[PDB]
C-alpha cells in the first residue's frame, strides 16, 4: 500500500521525508501526470504510475483490498536492501516489486531542483 | 559569425556535428525560442540568444556586418581551449564571447538525445 | 545480433555512429564491465549486459545461433519506432527486446562528456 | 565559519539537511580527499576544499581564528540570494567567497542519493 511505498523509499534514501521530496516534482512525481518527464527521476514515478495500472488489471488480484494503495504485502528492508516476500499471493508480489523497483530508482536517479514544483505548462 | 561559431562547437565538442546535435534541440537551441529551458543545454542557447540580443544593442557595434551571425571576429582553438583574441574592436570581442561561452556551455552539459525535435507545448 | 542492436541505436538516435559514441563510455558501455556505472546511460549498459547473460540461460533458447551476439530476430523501425515482431521464437522475442529497450534508453539518457573514456581506477 | 556555510547552504538548498546531505557523499563531500569526483557535486566539494586551502595561505589572512572553519565572515542571505559583506578585512571575504561559490553550487547541482557513502573505491 502507499503507506508502504512511503517506507519502501525511506529505507533507499533515510534521511528524506517522502511526503515532501517527492510529493511535487517534474510532471509525474506526485499530483496527476500529464506531458513528458522532465527527467529520469520523474520517469521512475511515471515507471511507478502505470505500473500500478497493470496491477489494478492483473487477473490475479482479488477483491476490495486487491488495489495497489490499500494492499498491504510482506518484504523487507535489512541494510538500505529492499526485498520482496511474497510467494503465492502473486497479486502482492507485483505490487511489492513496483514498490521496490521505485524506490531503488529514486535513490539512483538525479534529484535536480530545478525540476521540483516545475510549472504547470511545462506538462502539456 | 556563424562559421566560426560552428569551430568553437567543433573545438569544444568534437564528438559532435554541431548542426544535427544543437540546432533543434530544447526550445531555444536553433530555432524560435519561448518558455523555459528542458533542461542545462537549452538555457546554454538561451543565454546564447540573449547575448546575441545585447550585441546588436552594443553601441559599439554599428554598421554592415557587424552584427553576430556575420560579424567576423578573431579567436584561437588550441588543444581544446578557446580564446579571443579581439582587444582593439570590443564589438567582435563581445560576439566572440558569446560563442565561447555557449560553446563551452555545451560541452560541459548533459546531452539527452531526447530532447532533439520536442513537442510544441513543452514551450508554452 | 549486435549488427541489429547497432541499427537499433541508428533509430533511437539517428546520425549519430553507435560504434563511436557508445562504445567506450562509463564502465560499461563498450568493452569489459567491472565496477558501478557512473551514471544512467552507463546502467542502460549494464543492464543490457546482463539481460544479455539471462537470455544465455533461457531455457528457450538452442543451439549454435540462439545467442544474443548471433541471434537474428524480427523487428521495425518505423519513424524512430522500435517494435519487436517475433511470437513463436521467444528466445528471438527475448533478445530483441535487450536490444529494443537498450536503444531506448541510451535516447533518453544524459550523455555526459565527462563521463565518457572514463579511467579505468574509476571503476572498481 | 563553518556554521554560517551551513546556513549559506540551508539558504539556496532548504529543502535539505547540510550535514546529512553534504558531508558523507562521492569522493570529496565533507570527508577526505582523494580520486576523481563522482559527479558535479562531489565536484563543488572538490573546489571548495581548493580554495580553503588558498585562504590559507592567503598571506591577507592572519593569526587564531583566520581559519576558514573558525574565521566569522560577514554576509546576507535574502529570498534565496547570497552576498559576501567584507571589504576591509579580505581574508574574511575570501573564506565567504568559498562558501558562497559551494553553496550556491550546491543547489545548480544534481543530487544523487546513492552517492552517498560511496565505495572508497572509486576515489582511485
Amino acid at each position: 500500500n502507499l503507506y508502504q511505498f512511503r517506507k519502501m523509499i525511506k529505507c533507499t534514501i533515510p534521511g528524506r521525508e517522502p511526503l515532501l521530496a517527492f510529493t511535487d516534482y517534474g510532471c509525474y512525481c506526485g499530483k496527476g501526470g500529464s506531458g513528458t518527464p522532465v527527467d529520469e527521476l520523474d520517469r521512475c514515478c511515471q515507471t511507478h504510475d502505470n505500473c500500478y495500472d497493470k496491477a489494478e488489471k492483473l487477473p490475479e488480484c482479488k477483491g476490495i483490498l486487491s488495489g495497489p494503495y490499500v494492499n498491504t504485502y510482506s518484504y523487507d528492508c535489512t541494510d538500505g536492501k529492499l526485498t520482496c516476500n511474497d510467494q503465492k499471493d502473486k497479486c502482492k508480489l507485483f505490487i511489492c516489486n513496483c514498490d521496490r523497483t521505485a524506490a531503488m530508482c529514486f535513490a539512483k536517479a538525479p534529484y535536480i531542483e530545478a525540476n521540483n514544483h516545475i510549472d504547470p505548462n511545462r506538462c502539456k
